[PDB]
Formats: C-alpha cells, structure tokens, sequence
C-alpha cells in the first residue's frame, strides 16, 4: 500500500491522475519525484522550472554544481541528486526534445532510467515544451517501465484525452 490517492490505474503497475505535480510532490513525498530535465540541468520552464521554482532555487543551485563536476547528461539519460523539499529523491530524466531535433526513439531509453527505482512520481517523459505527442509518450511508458510509476498530467483537457485514447 502507498500514499498515492485519486489516480486511475491503467495496467499493472502505471496510474494517472490530473494533478500538479509540484502539489502532488508536496502532499506525497514521494521517494523519488521525476524531473522533466534537459542535458545541461537548466531548470528554466516546465515541468524543470516549476519544480525548481518549488525548491526556490536550490534544485538549480545542486545542479550547477553537478554539472561542473561531470559535465552534461546523455539525451536519454538521468541523473538521481537531492529532492529538496519535495521528495527524498529527484531523478533528472533527459527526454528527446522535438523542438531541438532529437530523435524520438531516444524516449524509450529516457523511461528505462525509471526502471532503477520502485516506485515514482513522474510527469510524461517529453511531452510539454518538449514537443512529442503525449499518446505517444504515456505508450512508451507503459511498454517500458514495469516498476510502479504515478503520472502526474498538468492539463485536464489533456488528461481526459489520455484516458480515453487509452489502449
Ligand atoms: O505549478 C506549475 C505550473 S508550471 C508546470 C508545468 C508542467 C508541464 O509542463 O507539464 C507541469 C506542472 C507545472 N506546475
């Protein structure tokens, strides 16, 4: 049993709820919350921003700091650095961005990062500002990731479409 309230159960082990995810994050605590995060960690907009926003600042901070260290993320990869005040955990996840040109079938290894941890609350890999179809998206991530994952859709319109497209 967890914390999780108000999500629709999709399979096994994916549910999905029209919900903040920052307001999710906060009211949860989840163990691990996922950050829809570029290759420079630049927290700037999005899902990146709103979440770093939550932090006042200090995701942004830890994360130039990771960055000088190890230089930029893999399109497609991830990083785990501190939660701040929303989670104990935030793994950073580089979804291919379409408005940069990158190739979609990167998404399908960009979920495979969630496949490291039990249980997640994540927004739609690439979706957003990102650029990718989020049909697309929430099907990738149902034929990928077999932990158990909380996905958190900021738009209702879009949340009921998911639903209802839903295979
Ligand atoms: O508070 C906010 C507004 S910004 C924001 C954007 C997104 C998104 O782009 O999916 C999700 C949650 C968000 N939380």
């Amino acid at each position: 049993v967890n914390s999780f309230s108000g999500y629709l159960k999709l399979t096994d082990n994916v549910y999905i709820k029209n919900a903040d995810i920052v307001e999710e994050a906060k009211k949860v605590k989840p163990t691990v919350v996922v950050n829809a995060a570029n290759v420079y960690l630049k927290h700037g907009g999005g899902v990146a921003g709103a979440l770093n926003k939550a932090t006042n600042n200090a995701m942004q901070v830890e994360s130039d700091d990771y960055i000088a260290t190890n230089g930029p993320l893999k399109v497609g990869g991830s990083c785990v650095l501190s939660g701040h005040n929303l989670a104990k955990h935030c793994l950073h996840v580089v979804g291919p961005n379409v408005n940069k040109g990158e190739d979609i079938q990167l998404l399908k290894s960009a979920y495979e990062n969630f496949n490291q941890h039990e249980v997640l609350l994540a927004p739609l890999l690439s979706a957003g500002i990102f650029g990718a179809d989020p049909i697309h998206s929430l099907r990738v991530c149902v034929d990928t990731v077999r932990t158990n994952v909380y996905l958190a859709v900021f738009d209702k319109n879009l949340y009921d479409k998911l639903v209802s497209s839903f295979l």
